[PDB]
RNA sequence: CUGUAUAAUAU
């Protein structure tokens, strides 16, 4: 039995000849069309793996449709394998089909139909250059695809790929948004760590929250961390948890009065549980002795709305206090808190909110709690019945004289 | 006279 050394053959020009396309914008190579832009049916994937025409067929949008049609689901199947291998051949063409529009639903193919020997060439290709491929956003697909399907091992690998980067940047993108937040929500908490680390700096924090997109990251990082529940006796989350929530605690005012942040700050009142702590911190830090002025602003009225909603007896009653008796009348109109919130714009679905969360602990267990929950509707209704002349006429009068029909503080 | 998100792919 003699040896035999079989080396491959020089084909050089061949992707020359695959450059040559009917159409200046499809760039399906002109031997496996019919003319209309389609794929002839006489050509086959034996014929795409014969011409070297892989790449070509995957960033034209018809030659992608037969590739994923045609793709054999089967990993000891011979043409999967050698279509596999075209793929991974090249670093820079692999990364490339990545980032082409039509390509990167070829490869998102390639990693549904993948296992763990395919997987590791594929995370070795892509942690090369995994930030800027974030950062795109076709290839982002691909990476949100690959945290989901790749072995926890391999996802790891790429999460921490990111650890030493412009952090601040991938959260406010557009793309790279979906990518943090598909690692923190789908992979295990060691293996993002360090976003909790880059979110100890305040400014982080800030410029992340204050953004159309980051906003949804932290609201994910935070839901994530405390949907941890109380399964754990040592709990390392509480300790990130903890480090995450120090920095909102510590602009909670400014996050409060905001466009985009305050949605992530009604969501730590609105959870309770592991959040509660960090809830009545947030009430006693900016709610406090501010509860006019934000519920006369545009977006911390919603966060006034769900304090009211969500708080602790002990903090509620602070709050009807401070809306109560709270604030010194105005010098020229003998106008307090509640009057003025009366004729606001905004300020009238809190008070609609103090009157729903009233009527629903006046069914309490204590009989203090539920007497002084209707005191306050008494006081409220005292209000009411003084300016419901000019108040009937408003759409917000009718709803809130309809809330205090028939009740009794008995 | 009612009030804030509408989170990124097939030329």
């Amino acid at each position: 039995a003699v040896r035999l050394i079989d080396l491959e053959n020089n084909a050089s020009f061949s992707k020359s000849l695959n450059s040559t396309t009917r159409s200046h914008k499809c760039t399906l190579p002109i031997w496996a069309g019919d003319g209309e832009g389609n794929v002839s049916d006489s050509v086959t994937l034996q014929d795409v793996l014969a011409n070297d025409a892989l790449v070509e067929f995957a960033t034209d949008k018809n030659g992608c449709r037969f590739l994923q049609e045609h793709y054999p689901t089967e990993n000891d199947n011979d043409v999967h394998q050698k279509l596999f291998r075209k793929l991974v051949e090249d670093r820079a063409i692999f990364l490339s089909l990545c980032s082409n529009m039509f390509g990167n639903f070829f490869v998102q193919r390639v990693l549904e139909c993948s296992n763990t020997e395919e997987q590791e060439i594929l995370t070795e290709h892509l942690a090369t250059d995994l930030y800027n491929l974030c950062l795109d956003k076709s290839a982002c697909r691909v990476i949100q695809l690959a945290i989901q399907k790749l072995d926890v091992h391999l996802a790891t690998r790429l999460s921490l790929e990111l650890r030493d980067t412009h952090l601040v940047r991938l959260s406010i993108d557009q793309n790279g948004n979906h990518v943090i937040q598909k690692i923190v929500k789908t992979l295990p908490v060691s293996s993002w760590t360090f976003l909790v680390d880059f979110f100890a700096d305040d400014d982080n924090l800030i410029h992340v929250c204050q953004d159309k997109y980051g906003c949804r990251v932290i609201q994910s990082t935070v839901e994530t961390l405390s949907t941890d529940q109380y399964a754990q006796c040592y709990q390392h989350r509480v300790i990130l948890l903890r480090s995450l929530m120090a920095g909102v605690t510590r602009n909670c005012t400014q996050l409060a009065s905001n466009e985009f942040a305050n949605y992530v700050v009604q969501h730590v009142i609105k959870c309770g549980d592991a959040l509660a702590v960090y809830r009545d911190i947030i009430i006693e830090q900016c709610l406090l002795q501010n509860l006019l002025s934000m519920s006369q602003e545009k977006y911390a009225s919603h966060v006034v709305e769900v304090a009211f909603e969500c708080a602790p007896y002990r903090l509620v009653a602070e709050m009807m206090n401070e809306i109560f008796e709270g604030y010194i009348p105005h010098p020229d109109t003998n106008r307090d808190a509640l009057d003025i919130l009366l004729f606001h714009q905004y300020g009238n679905y809190v008070v609609q909110q103090m009157i729903q969360t009233c009527v629903l602990g006046q069914n309490a267990r204590d009989q203090k709690q539920s007497e002084m929950y209707g005191m306050w509707l008494e006081k409220i209704h005292g209000r009411v019945m003084r300016n419901a002349h000019r108040l009937e006429r408003f759409s917000s009068g009718k709803k809130i004289i309809e809330a205090l029909q028939s009740m009794s503080l008995y």
